[PDB]
């Protein structure tokens, strides 16, 4: 096997394990502050901040054909000036090793209009609806492409933490996706297969990217905290 | 800190370190099989089987005031010779360590008409209505009732194997239960806080129950693995 | 694969998670106090107390021919009156389930004069030269016999705890045994193969034994905590 | 807390989460080679090759005080051509995260002559007598110079593979280093407290060195698997 862990209750400025990205930020405050915010605390719109852990994770063997099984834990948050006008969303990922910012707003910091996307895999919490779009804020499992092979409803809550949990087995392809409010004792699930041989490259780093509105500030996203571990099988 | 875990993908018959009640047995398949069977295969009704893992755990600590967290996975499946006739259910629990099967069918063998219930704690997945339930088979939370304190559907699938996951965080006192069908890539998920402190004696055993219907079949419930580790804080 | 683990950095009086023999009992000090002792603190002369992990581990198995690779932590001591006449030592093992206390003094609780040993595997702290014996306090691996397959010098220090570490890797059959004194910075291991297949039963109780001197005092010897992780392969 | 780890049984030509330095490299077959090689397999005097693992390890807080706890552990071997004529060795260590390679020969690639060290720590292992050097192959504590703490003496054993285990424990400030060889069921230990807080920055990169002798070939160093895993306290 191969594995790879780790954990932290907060982030450190200047920590030389994270690459940060766009607008992302970490305050003294130990949070790491994806988007750029107004005097007032108010999110500025067109603001895009991503952050990856700086060391490549091995998801997958060509030549033993194995794939990881792994697992992934965060709190965050987000505040809305106005509950009404919410945009765009916050998404965790997996990418090539050298991933740049792509385009913002509804595109998630991830991918572009008019293009394919790069071998990119994620979970989103999308809070505007796109043309591509379900109704409502939904939780979703891209695959390459920002338009989700499935969804489902997130029950949101302006300022609450949210706790999520990402998992995924080799064993059965399968990426489960979970979101819990324990302060409002709600919780969401989706999931759905995906062939991680087909849909990235052996190597790739992790990580997190946000979108504020495009003319409007939407929200701010907040992570707080980040756990994860992978086990590649002989 | 106190810590216990153990994870299986199998049982063994004879395994020394599990207490089988009930018609409870584990077959040379590897197979919890917690219910009676005809020679078809066929459940047989009022039937009802339990198992506990041997050793107690500590589960909070009168002295410092301090409570575990845990967490327990694992696969089940039950059989079902008419889909629109099921009964009653599986459980998941917590109990006293000299914990005896009680009432069968819709009772899970955890509890008893008339009498106020022991100190058990409980993630339900019922398959019958009884009076006190809801529509639809669902997961419940229970808490010394077998009158859920919260529900959710299941979206439930016979002869396929579901895989669980059970969590429960000291610090938020919030019990998270989810169910996933590969098969299906389907999902359930329920959540809601449970004082352990004042629900639960310091020391328990934990385990299964499932019952049958009272004059049906119903469905058989097996279990095929089993996970699990807490976490008693200093 | 079949993995059980645990840790405790104390003892609880009464926790049913453990078996207690002889004159073994737990203090509200939380110390695993296996000898009995005078007023004054001083040890009484042929006492024998063990003490045995209450869920049986599985060793190794019969049918997959696999074996558990293991290992085992603690912090232990002794004290001696007269640190000129020490008796007779400590020991860590691994029996038959239903394990019973042997002759005490020089067989450490463990084995019998004119008798052949029941399938007992230990790691020895042994204070008391006795016929069998090498000069000075020794380390030893004990299988099946009082009398060593192989041994080393303990640097052992009054009063002060020890470190120890046990670990037995199945790929190699190599036990090892580690000791070490942080107030001294000083330190002792020993490693030999063992045949587990040949010298246990698939399925052993775990545990503390300890013996004072004959007719003498010698030590007292108390555990002050516990590690212990197994790992038996599919 | 803050946590991090890691397991490989192999090594990956280009492997991104390794940087090399000097000669090292990693071969199709899995394994790190330290250090050049003729054709016939002979070291050629006067290499130098380091090894690091990329992500830099959070070793101590300024701010809370805190320092880690961790534990590595390796497989590796020697070839020595001439088992009369040994030199230099290898070395495990940390230093500052842009860490690059020193004197080769008896300085193993980490210190300098006339200059006082870096911030390194390291675990050694000596084949060569040098000015500062005990007699014989041993095992060392350096701490920031190649002039030992603490040394023990080193059973070693040309061409066979040494299993070790190095560990830190900051309650106690004890590092502790042991090695065994299985096929000799030959086993060394070495201890000693070192201050993290004084010898270290807060963030170091962790990894291994090798030199060959100076005007000899002496032996060559390869190292076959790494395990490692860091706990850093709240
Ligand atoms: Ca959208
Ligand atoms: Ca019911
Ligand atoms: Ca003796
Ligand atoms: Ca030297
Ligand atoms: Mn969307
Ligand atoms: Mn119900
Ligand atoms: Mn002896
Ligand atoms: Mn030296």
């Amino acid at each position: 096997a191969e594995t790879v862990s780790f954990s932290w209750n907060k982030f450190v400025p200047k920590q030389p394990n994270m690459i940060l990205q766009g607008d992302a930020i970490v305050t003294s405050s130990g949070k790491l502050q994806l988007n750029k915010v107004d005097e007032n605390g108010t999110p500025k719109p067109s603001s895009l901040g991503r952050a990856l852990y700086s060391t490549p994770i091995h998801i997958w063997d060509k030549e033993t054909g194995s794939v990881a099984s792994f697992a992934a834990s965060f709190n965050f948050t987000f505040y809305a000036p106005d509950t009404k006008r919410l945009a765009d969303g916050l998404a965790f990922f997996l990418a090539p090793i050298d991933t740049k910012p792509q385009t913002h707003a509804g595109y998630l910091g991830l991918f572009n209009e008019n293009e394919s996307g790069d071998q990119v895999v994620a979970v989103e919490f999308d809070t505007f609806r796109n043309s591509w779009d379900p109704p409502n804020p939904h939780i979703g499992i891209n695959v390459n492409s920002i338009r989700s092979i499935k969804t489902t409803s997130w029950d949101l809550a302006n300022n609450k933490v949210a706790k999520v949990l990402i998992t995924y087995d080799a064993s059965t392809s399968l990426l489960v996706a979970s979101l819990v409010y324990p302060s409002q004792r709600t919780s969401n699930i989706l999931s759905d297969v995906v062939d991680l041989k087909t849909s990235l490259p052996e190597w790739v780093r992790i990580g997190f990217s946000a979108a504020t509105g495009l003319d409007i500030p939407g929200e701010s996203h907040d992570v707080l905290s980040w756990s994860f571990a992978s086990n590649l099988p002989h």
